[PDB]
């Protein structure tokens, strides 16, 4: 039908959108921290702890395959990356200290995306 090709013209823009969300909150991020999921063969306990991994080559996986509906969506999993990290490490870390400053600098980011969605329709 016209109204699933226009539905599916949204869901392409939209990702089109988080694509650039993404590359500017990953590179808030230099030391690739949260490049890749964590290795259970670096750190085998991980799952014990942290029940719902997340990691931005996971969320590109997903946003290629055109998998976040909206914005909500696609913020979670931001939150998982930054949540998991600040559980599973302790306040005087390297990681919790990088999480923290990917969650301040990538508020700035997600503050315009929302206004953005909410323009664009
Ligand atoms: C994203 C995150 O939580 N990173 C810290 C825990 N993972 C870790 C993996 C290899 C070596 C040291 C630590």
């Amino acid at each position: 039908s016209m109204e699933q090709v226009a539905m599916e013209l949204r869901l392409t823009e939209l990702t089109r959108l988080l694509r650039s969300v993404l590359d500017q909150l990953q590179d808030k991020d230099p030391a690739r921290i949260f490049a890749q999921p964590v290795s259970l063969k670096e750190v085998p306990d991980y799952l014990d702890h942290i029940k719902h991994p997340m990691d931005f080559a996971t969320m590109r996986k997903r946003l290629e395959a055109q998998g976040y509906k909206n914005l909500h969506e696609f913020e979670e999993d931001f939150d998982l990356i930054i949540d998991n990290c600040m559980k599973y490490n302790a306040r005087d870390t390297v990681f919790y200290r990088a999480a923290v400053r990917l969650r301040d600098q990538g508020g700035v980011v997600l503050r315009q995306a929302r206004r953005e969605v909410d323009s664009i329709g």
